[PDB]
């Protein structure tokens, strides 16, 4: 029992990760095979980010300027494309360690990991979530861009999120392994606000629901809900709508624990119109939306 | 900018684990240079678990009766002692992955990451902090046991954590890498309850700091205490004195943010006081102390 917001275990993608140099910018590279992907604003001076034109940028760096290092020794470009907002560096040598992988486009309100790293070198690990605004509440710092994030199934890591962007706000926004943002953003140092941060309504539903398997129960009530009168309430707090598409994922939960998803949507409308009163669901005092229905029967079953 | 709950990247650790069996007991073991360490109730039916005499338990197994394997390969077993709580398996094989380590034995309060295990693989990742009651708050089902608690200073583990037992209140005890428990618990099935589980204060303090650093000042007051005023409010709250040490240890912080350690006291007393008043921190409806000042220095300077 006990219930944790658990990263997936970093090993994999730390041997990917690389120090990638262009002119004075450097930042982290990831290295699959002989291919080594990084931010294409690697190339932008801090002058060059106000207002950059990538193309033309590009055509003054030759395969020469891109400064690739694995550890303490330098990989061989013999070869550099953009592919929308990254850059993809072709290496002499294949990665020795690439792991089985795919690349995906994740949707909000789904959950990864992210390997934060400087200098090609991996600092920490932690969860996040692309919020439903297509921004991430990370922890990065400068020097961390090209940073990954990733989800593992079993042998196999999908990496679906490449950092590049802190906005003004402090939120972060990034690419999908083929350089395409998530959401609205551009890599370009300019005014760009975030829309509303919605909670993740499914997400949360399954972490209540995870509090019951690991015996916070208090919040369990007398009554049962509609999905329309459920979303009402929803809408009033910015709760993301609940579809049937979300109560069929959450069926395996509602099947363990016996508690019906509208019973649920029950229990979390009255915890939204009533607050906690100062109690807590496992040790938190707001409702977690980190949580994916996956992410709670993988931690409650201990998949490896 | 942002601040998560980190784990140390786990790719190091990871590299450790192997499955020990003996019997029809299942569990975890770090391999570290040619020894297997771990917990010696992998000797134990869940009978022998009520009331077990380790050693009389132990001299029915032999070096055969330890299956430990790493990976899909086996490894012999060639000599077998207990130390304290702990099995040490020594093996014919050194570990080509150890990596440079040291056992220490932490204080209540200081933080660390657990690679949760199953079967010798690895699951998840998280961060953990020795409470003042010597239990841990983990995420930990049957068959996590063996599973260990780390540090890493830049190339150096420091393993300080091995789990053995689930508390009937569900939290967790263990030990560190000598075998010997951290607190009063033993690995015995038997009532062991746990004392008050107070606030690390030093910790929710390097914690408000690092909230300021990040932009949230909303709970920054006009006010100052002194350490006996402010400790009058800390008993109070179940939260542990603060002492002298603890206010040098935050010095850096301090300087950083030129907040005076006493007058972040007085921000930390109003909020005591007058609770939250339905506003975040950090992203956080309760005072976090799982973040030692280590931690807050470590991820607001990008350390590798
Ligand atoms: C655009 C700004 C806001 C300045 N930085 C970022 O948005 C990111 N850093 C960044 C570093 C260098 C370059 C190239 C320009 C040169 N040299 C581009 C970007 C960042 C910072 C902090 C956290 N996450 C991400
Ligand atoms: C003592 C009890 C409560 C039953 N289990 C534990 O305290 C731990 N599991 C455990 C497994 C096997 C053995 C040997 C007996 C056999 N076979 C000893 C201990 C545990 C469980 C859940 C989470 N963390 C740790």
């Amino acid at each position: 029992s006990g219930f944790r917001k658990m990263a997936f275990p970093s090993g994999k993608v730390e041997g990917c990760m690389v120090q990638v140099t262009c002119g004075t910018t450097t930042l982290n590279g990831l290295w699959l095979d002989d291919v080594v992907y990084c931010p294409r604003h690697v190339i932008c001076t801090s002058e060059d980010m106000l207002n950059p034109n990538y193309e033309d940028l590009l055509i003054r760096k030759s395969n020469h300027n891109f400064l690739v290092q694995a550890g303490n020794v330098q990989l061989r470009v013999i070869g550099h494309s953009m592919q929308n907002c990254v850059l993809k560096l072709k290496v002499d040598t294949a990665n020795p360690k690439t792991p089985k992988y795919k690349f995906v486009r994740i949707q909000p309100g789904q959950t990864f990991s992210v390997l934060a790293c400087y200098n090609g070198s991996p600092s920490g690990v932690y969860q996040c979530a692309m919020r439903p605004n297509f921004t991430i509440k990370g922890s990065f710092l400068n020097g961390s861009c090209g940073s990954v994030g990733f989800n593992i199934d079993y042998d196999c890591v999908s990496f679906c999120y490449m950092h590049h962007m802190e906005l003004p706000t402090g939120v972060h926004a990034g690419t999908d392994l083929e350089g395409n943002f998530y959401g609205p953003f551009v890599d370009r140092q300019t005014a760009q606000a975030a829309g509303t941060d919605t909670t993740i309504t499914v997400n949360v539903l399954a972490w209540l629901y995870a509090a019951v398997i690991n015996g916070d129960r208090w919040f369990l009530n007398r009554f049962t809900t509609t999905l329309n009168d459920f979303n009402l309430v929803a809408m009033k707090y910015n709760y993301e709508p609940l579809t049937q598409d979300h109560v069929d994922i959450l069926g395996p939960l509602s099947a363990q624990t016996g508690i019906a998803v509208l019973d649920m949507c029950a229990s979390l409308k009255e915890l939204l119109q009533n607050g906690m009163n100062g109690r807590t669901i496992l040790g938190s005092a707001l409702l977690e939306d980190e949580f994916t229905p996956f992410d709670v029967v993988r931690q409650c079953s201990g998949v490896t």
